[PDB]
């Protein structure tokens, strides 16, 4: 399936590369505002709505800083760069938490495939594959040599805004301190 | 299929983003940093597609006649809440009889590394036979996408080939030079 390939791709070509070094990059950051959480928070919107900017999703999520770049040779690209961003989460206009946060990039591929005629990929296919991506990725991480990351999958109906993405991420950050 | 998704992902998440500005980056490079009259960086991204899905981390180690020269000017952008994501491409010289015989922007197709890993990991349920079948389909699907894509305009060449990276007789530089010389 489309999702099977994307989940393996995201694990092999990204998470397996950045998660073993994440704990250390946060140290180089932390002590060198506000301790940043230790885990990479990965947002999995099942509708595959992935904006370039998180503040677009929720104005209470604001970019704060970049972690130091991780660079390395991969597939003939000398000094490929992987970068991650730290965001503050505001509550009543003030900072309530900070964490390394991003959307799962393969969900942009599912979205764009649903939009390109030649991909032969419907909106129903997109939802089914977004689900299968999440499940497949989770099953991989469950025995992947999880501790450095937290996956948050969620669905939001289209005509409906009872949803605060910043509040949900804050709930998770608070539970982890515990 | 697996290959369908991986080819679309390579297009959506990479080639559609880098191909529109590639020739401007190459022109900048040749105009300002490389005034060698027979040494101009070629105008297309050459993408290596080893059908056994053997992708080395270091392209130049697998041939003494491929030498890293420099990087193109970086391309940067915000994507999926990653600020200033960087897309980099490397320029290599291709040596023949000790001379610089070609110069090009060269890299392996990254999704092939995925097909290789899937064939290695039990949990992927993906055989070596599946891997060869999907590699071939990946190549076909990518060719069909690029043929219709507005971003692909004499600026990308796929180079598919059967030989293992641990060749002995096969020369990767010769394989690339043969295509460079046909344009
Ligand atoms: N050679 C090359 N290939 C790239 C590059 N960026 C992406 N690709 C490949 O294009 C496909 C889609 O990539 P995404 O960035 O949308 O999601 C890819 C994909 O889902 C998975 C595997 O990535 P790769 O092995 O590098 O190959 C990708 C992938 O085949 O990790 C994601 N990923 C890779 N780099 C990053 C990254 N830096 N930040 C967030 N996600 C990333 C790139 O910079 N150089």
């Amino acid at each position: 399936s489309v999702a099977h390939g994307l989940a393996w791709s995201y694990y092999i070509g990204y998470l397996r590369l950045i998660l073993p070094e994440l704990q250390a990059r946060i140290r180089t950051y932390n002590q060198h505002r506000g301790a940043v959480s230790q885990r990479l928070y990965i947002l999995l919107p099942l509708d595959c709505g992935v904006p370039d900017n998180l503040s677009m999703a929720d104005p209470n999520i604001r970019f704060l800083d970049k972690l130091p770049q991780q660079t390395g040779d991969h597939a003939g690209i000398k000094d490929r760069v992987y970068s991650n961003s730290i965001y503050e989460l505001l509550e009543n206009g003030q900072r309530a938490g900070t964490c390394v946060l991003e959307y799962a990039t393969p969900l942009q591929t599912l979205f764009a495939m649903s939009q390109y005629s030649q991909a032969g990929f419907s909106r129903e296919d997109r939802l089914e594959q977004a689900k299968l991506f999440c499940r497949t990725l989770e099953d991989i991480l469950a025995d992947a040599p999880q501790n450095n990351c937290r996956l948050i999958a969620y669905q939001e109906p289209a005509d409906d805004s009872s949803f605060s993405l910043s509040q949900e991420v804050l709930r998770h950050l608070r539970q982890e301190e515990k």
